[PDB]
């Protein structure tokens, strides 16, 4: 039973009723920068034992911190902001959460009742704005309401598809007091009669038939199986079938695996697209068949029967057209196959080690690599050494460019929620905020954002929130000096001609600008720089080693080529691995 | 005639087709951070050689930068960014640049159109995000429009109440070749038909008569006059009737004038309320009467005929029901009643010293005042010595908050377009972009952007823009480790009680956290800090005298407070002018 | 035109809608309010500074009586045909102008508004803004309900009438002393107006009678109200036009007059679409 501060009968703020509303729901962790529209939520949260307020340097910091804590654990990210300015500083991050479906709840404080609409000063019609990138949002217009629409926010934001709900809470009402009733329903009628029911037998074995039915079973993960760690390993453990997954997969079967097929897509590996290129029956499980990932639908598993098992009824179906389909939860779905291919075992006896051979040639005639110039350090091996040093137990957030295509392919990721990277909307200046959110939701956990100069830059203010919070986060900069995943695309399709892609300074460029290392002196955070690959490791291993926050330049020749790379449109047969600017 | 890069006759991408078009616009600058959805639109502007382009480090700064550039001068703002992430990050500019009513023209990429609404990949329904913080919005859907669409917007955000104007392009329609006409009209029916006509002399007329049975006029001044400098300052001079302005109007007359009652408002001077609780003719220009200046609005001017000229019909009335109204261009009334003033000058013999006499007093009783303590610096003291150095002929940008008002309060403006303050919205991290803005507007001119520690750090990447751009920009940092204006509000009605306002590092709260030197040093930034107010001229000489951009950081002490100050809603009766945490 | 409107006076605008105030056009002043409140308020100041002000227009009034006798309302009889604006007047006499009129949309309805000397409001009933034909018949039910013992009259168009003729059935059954006084021209009337005064008399599909038999009143309305037990008839000849209407009038419960008028007819005065004072008409029609 939660023990309230307040008598049961005893009147209080609805700013007040909003923090109980919050600590009844387990929230122990918000991401609130002041304003004027919240200030009586803030002075409430002062009044909340249980809940720790992680205040950023800007919004923006505070959004992307909850979707690292949200990402980094299993619990749903908290922001809160004032009206206006501070609320539409959360737009990007909604947007980013709302696309790699995260539990998000936002609350932003407007101005009063009365005022809406009169167009007060630091008011903005925040739902309005809101409505096309959140999954559902309010508009508090009765203190009254407070408990239902707090509830009804996280169970929406929690449930079904994960994703990010907005709260607007008029100054008025915060102020008006009152008495909570924590009893009341929710008003979903039309979302709890959308909700998938069980899986259903009759479906779940017409897969199993279909897999015996097989000769070349490719899984094709995403990030809907972050929850079925275990079930998904199970069933690979009696299928034998290879496992490709989504950036946004990763981790839900380790990449260290001799069943892995690693990431596949636009950056996938070669014999991940040609596994699924080649395939005759796809299972793709937690997956929306993403353009990065399909290129040409005509061409994607055009030689195969496909399996789409989605919570998502919408999804299944979107854009490339299932044999099968399957709407409800993949981990159920999982165990349930897993019974059936548990007893009807010796029955089946099923065998791919053929079409495993097929793959294990193309995936040697074909893997990932890098090329080492002179004693520069090549950002793959970086990433490589991390991983070893840390042994791949190290919760990663990455920036968005090639530093992030890298990331995903060097390091093997033993479970999910360890790789928290933007991938839906692709938003820079992710990176260093997340690494906050998933440091405060893993207290005990070695946190390092691997960023680029580029996307490192546009937060860098969250330096201020890593040392005044006491955070040990990890910045691996891979410092590249330009807009690597940007520049590259001019020297693939635009002759290479440099469209404002120099993020160092004109009038010296041979100097690595800014210093990224006098940014974290400004805000007491220990760093260094790298430039041999030879004092590499000594320097990582300090990174490690040294308690606390810290950070480290690595630099790295921008010529750099993220591959392999298979146009935007184009099919397994356009696959670019070879090319840079040497 | 506007010489072309391309043939009458030969087809060009719509992305060349786009940049032409802001070229036939008159546009030399714009603010674009690249992306996919760009890309083409980038690879258009370094074909361009009339324009100029200023990579900002974060679209927020390019948006802030661009408001600051149109605000400095007459032009429009231009900023570009690309889809998703990118767009999304201007939003807050928008909300901004539509509150305070600045032209601007926001281009951002789109996915190709067939991939609309496939929930692609960096993909946002910007359109629809931006419907209600916008003048207006379009979303290209042909190669064929880009032509008119710009013209359009350009015509929108600069003519009637000026606005942002965003325009969406897909990137198939900027890869598109096609043979643009420049002759095609424009599609504003509407528009063009509730543009207001040059005003009638019937209606002027009414006003000079209103003025010459009046005992005690009183000139309510506000951004609308931003143009008017002239006319506004012959009107004065007719009538000798006290002037007030908002915080928007600042500079459209003189601040150090016999005349001038400075700004009123919440943070208004005592007499400037004064003149207006108790005047009988209120001559509204311009404004649109924000609660922040009149607060119970039944209170405001209770006791005078309120004459309300503005452009904007719906404006009219709205607030503040008037006696006489004018729905039109403020300057064109100003210029007729000048007329009238002058033929029938002796005929009306208007004499004021009697209320300007009444008014003196209290501008003697109640002047703008400020503490010293020991050596500390007070920071009105610090604007007061930069007015001085630099002879009232900077251009001052502006954060928000404490800092705000007193830049607002102790510089003496000498014409608009002299003071870019974020006021509607009220952003924060705005000055820093802005003043980035103002000085490629204004190349030979002092910038100066008077910052908070709060304001500054949000948006401190720009540092890197001010290097490599090579701006003279000189930021006047008023540090006083605090969320002042909000710290402020907790020991005003929330008993001093600290709401997450300390932006300082609790584990050593006797240093100056962050270290803003280390910032301006990481991005080859010359800088200093002040501390004693003693060799507080020396320093802002010298950061004026050194040549290119500098950073002062000028400590100050916290307890300050914003005085006088009339609580929201309030009325004159209830100005503070005492109090503070020492 | 708006610009052309009361272009040489001073417009006082009271409204209690904010926005429509100075909308459409600039007020030099303007009250945003309740116009009873306004009036009771401007009553006592012209009662008690009365003699202060004396007030006089008796030079306007006169200036104006010259107009309105040189140019008033005005219609043409044609040898015994009945004329809908005299039908009207004759309605107005018989009921001492104490009926409560409902419209269809239409020439008639403009007739209904010029012919009829209403005495309060709430006794004028007309779609204005929107002008919904098939409202007329609808709307004195709903008039009849809201005031049992009044005379409710529907002045339709046989075209207004006809949409929404289902109502007769509603009206019997509900036992409400409608009167419909419909005004037949076998033509969408305002339609077929603007025909001849802008696109050469072209008919566009005006005519709502029965090519096969375009001499034959179609539909029969009679039969309509005969099917729903509603007594009626017809009148053709200006002379007995007033006993018809005095019969509809003391035939107890509703009744319906069919009064039939040459089509040709052209409400007037009239000033085109977007026009001025100086493009009034004031003679024409399809004769
Ligand atoms: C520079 C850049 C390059 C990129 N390159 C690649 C690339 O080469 N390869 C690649 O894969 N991606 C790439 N992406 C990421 C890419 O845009 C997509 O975000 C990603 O492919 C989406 O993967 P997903 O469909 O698995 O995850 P999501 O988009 O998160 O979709 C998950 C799906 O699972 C469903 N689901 C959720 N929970 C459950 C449940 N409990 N039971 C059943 N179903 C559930 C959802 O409703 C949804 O349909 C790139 C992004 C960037 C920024
Ligand atoms: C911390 C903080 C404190 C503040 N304190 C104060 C304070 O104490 N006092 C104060 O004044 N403000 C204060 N403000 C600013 C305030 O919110 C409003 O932005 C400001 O009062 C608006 O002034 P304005 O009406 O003159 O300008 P705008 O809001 O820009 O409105 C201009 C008006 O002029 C009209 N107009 C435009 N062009 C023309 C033309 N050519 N001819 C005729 N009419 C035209 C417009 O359409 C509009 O109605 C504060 C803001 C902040 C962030
Ligand atoms: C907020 C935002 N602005 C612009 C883009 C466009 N963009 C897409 S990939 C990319 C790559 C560059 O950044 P950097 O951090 O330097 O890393 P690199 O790719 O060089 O490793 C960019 C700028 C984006 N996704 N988000
Ligand atoms: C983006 C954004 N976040 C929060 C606010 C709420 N707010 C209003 S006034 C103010 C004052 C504090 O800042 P600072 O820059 O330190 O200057 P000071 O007031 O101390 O001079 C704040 C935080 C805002 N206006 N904009
Ligand atoms: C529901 C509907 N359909 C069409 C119109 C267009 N319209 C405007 S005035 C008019 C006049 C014709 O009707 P009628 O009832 O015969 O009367 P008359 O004008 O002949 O007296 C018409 C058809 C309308 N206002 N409403
Ligand atoms: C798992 C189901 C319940 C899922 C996919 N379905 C909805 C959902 N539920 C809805 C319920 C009522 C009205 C509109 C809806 C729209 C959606 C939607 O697709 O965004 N939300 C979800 O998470
Ligand atoms: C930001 C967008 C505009 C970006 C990255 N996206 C595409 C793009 N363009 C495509 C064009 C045709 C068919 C499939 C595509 C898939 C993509 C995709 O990768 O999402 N092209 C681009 O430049
Ligand atoms: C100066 C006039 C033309 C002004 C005030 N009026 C509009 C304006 N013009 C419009 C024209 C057509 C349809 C809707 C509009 C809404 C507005 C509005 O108030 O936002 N825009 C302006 O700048
Ligand atoms: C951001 C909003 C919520 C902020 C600054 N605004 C008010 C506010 N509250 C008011 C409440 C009643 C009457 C007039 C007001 C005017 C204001 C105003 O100054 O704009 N109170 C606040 O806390
Ligand atoms: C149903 C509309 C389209 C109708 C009756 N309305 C007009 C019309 N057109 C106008 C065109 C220009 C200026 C003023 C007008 C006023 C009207 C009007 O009487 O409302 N023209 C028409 O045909
Ligand atoms: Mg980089
Ligand atoms: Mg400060
Ligand atoms: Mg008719």
């Amino acid at each position: 039973t939660f023990i309230s501060r307040f008598a049961p009968d005893q009147p209080r703020k609805g700013a007040d009723i909003l923090v109980e509303a919050l600590e009844r729901q387990g929230v122990e962790t918000v991401f609130a920068y002041p304003g004027g529209a919240s200030m009586e939520i803030h002075q409430a949260l002062t009044r909340s034992s249980s809940i720790r307020n992680v205040l950023p340097r800007h919004e923006q910091g505070g959004v992307f911190a909850a979707e690292g804590y949200a990402r980094s654990s299993g619990k749903p990210g908290i922001c809160i902001a004032t009206s206006g300015p501070g609320a539409t500083n959360l737009v990007s991050g909604l947007a980013d959460a709302l696309l790699d479906s995260v539990p998000l709840v936002a609350i932003t404080g407007q101005v009063p009742r009365r005022m809406i609409g009169t167009d007060a000063f630091q008011e903005t019609p925040i739902v309005e704005v809101t409505r096309s990138i959140t999954k559902h949002n309010y508009l508090v217009m009765d203190v009254e309401d407070i408990p239902r629409i707090i509830e009804e926010a996280f169970f929406l934001a929690t449930s079904g598809r994960p994703g990010p709900v907005l709260v607007d809470v008029p100054k008025d009402i915060q102020q008006q007091l009152a008495i909570p009733n924590w009893e009341q329903a929710m008003r979903l009628p039309g979302y709890m009669s959308r909700m998938p029911k069980p899986p259903e037998d009759s479906h779940l074995e017409q897969i199993v038939r279909l897999i015996s039915e097989s000769k070349k079973p490719v899984l094709y993960v995403g990030g809907g199986c972050l929850n079925s760690s275990d079930e998904l390993g199970r069933f690979v453990e009696l299928t034998g079938i290879p496992v490709a997954s989504t950036l946004m997969g990763l981790g839900s079967y380790p990449c260290d695996d001799e069943l892995s097929l690693h990431m596949l897509g636009m950056h996938g590996t070669v014999y991940a697209n040609y596994a699924v290129e080649h395939s005759d029956l796809l299972l793709a499980f937690g997956v929306r068949f993403d353009d990065r990932v399909t290129g040409k639908l005509e061409a994607f598993a055009s030689r195969a029967k496909i399996v789409h098992i989605d919570i998502d009824s919408a999804e299944i179906g979107k854009n490339k057209t299932p044999h099968v389909s399957v709407c409800g939860d993949v981990k159920l779905a999982l165990q349930g196959m897993n019974k059936v291919l548990e007893n009807r075992a010796e029955e089946l006896k099923l065998d791919f080690g053929v079409w495993r051979n097929e793959l294990n040639v193309q995936k040697q005639k074909f893997p990932l690599s890098f090329k080492t110039f002179g004693e520069a350090i090549p950002p793959q091996y970086a990433i490589k050494v991390l991983d070893e040093l840390t042994d791949g137990k190290a919760i990663i957030s990455t920036g968005v460019g090639q530093h992030q295509m890298w990331a995903a392919q060097f390091y093997n990721y033993k479970k999910p929620r360890q790789w928290l990277s933007s991938g839906g909307l692709g938003a820079m200046g992710f990176g260093l905020p997340a690494a906050i959110g998933a440091s405060v939701a893993n207290p005990d956990a070695i946190v390092v954002d691997i960023d680029g100069d580029g996307s490192f830059i546009m937060n860098v203010q969250e330096l201020a929130t890593i040392r005044v919070e006491n955070l040990p986060v990890k910045v691996l900069l891979l410092n590249n000096q330009h807009l690597g995943m940007v520049m590259q695309w001019e020297d693939r399709f635009y002759k290479a001609n440099r469209a404002h892609t120099f993020l160092g300074d004109p009038a010296q460029e041979d100097e690595i600008f800014p210093n990224m290392l006098l940014f974290a002196a400004a805000c007491g955070i220990p760093a260094a720089r790298v430039t041999k690959k030879a004092d590499l490791r000594e320097a990582i291993q300090t990174m490690l080693d040294t308690p606390g926050p810290y950070l480290l330049d690595v630099i790295c020749p921008h010529q750099e080529h993220v591959l392999p790379m298979i146009p935007s449109g184009g099919t397994f047969n356009d696959v670019i691995t070879e090319g840079d600017g040497r």
